[PDB]
């Protein structure tokens, strides 16, 4: 869920969960467009993963799940069933590709109405 997101995310990357919050064109709710930077393309990639993760029938922004943060890693575990193993897996590969990541200032709150209608594909 939500708090897993934000914790995962933190606990990685060397930067608040806040910075992401509405960021470019995918860093917030929704999202479309042409992913502005590497930030960008990494909030596309887990909007796409929660998207699955709906698919198959798990609640991606509420169900709670146990993981760990160590030598800030994320571990996922232990999954109680398939939905917490998909959603902390979708949370630890946004959190690895945000800690990769430069910020680019400029793309926070950038405006909505310059990201065009259609997106990338997922996968
Ligand atoms: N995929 C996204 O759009 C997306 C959006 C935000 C965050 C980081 C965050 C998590 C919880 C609360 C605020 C920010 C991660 C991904
Ligand atoms: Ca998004």
């Amino acid at each position: 869920g939500i708090l897993e997101l934000a914790g995962t995310v933190g606990c990685v990357g060397p930067r608040t969960p806040i910075a992401y919050m509405k960021y470019g064109c995918f860093c917030g709710l929704g999202g479309h467009g042409q992913p502005r930077d590497a930030i960008d393309w990494c909030c596309h990639g887990h909007d796409c993963c929660y998207t699955r993760a709906e698919e198959a029938g798990c609640s991606p922004k509420t169900e709670r799940y146990s993981w760990q943060c160590v030598n800030q890693s994320v571990l996922c575990g232990p999954a109680e069933n398939k939905c917490q193993e998909l959603l902390c897996k979708c949370d630890q590969e946004i959190a690895n590709c945000l800690a990769q990541t430069e910020y680019n200032l400029k793309y926070l709150f950038y405006p909505q109405f310059l990201c065009e209608p259609d997106s990338p594909k997922c996968d």
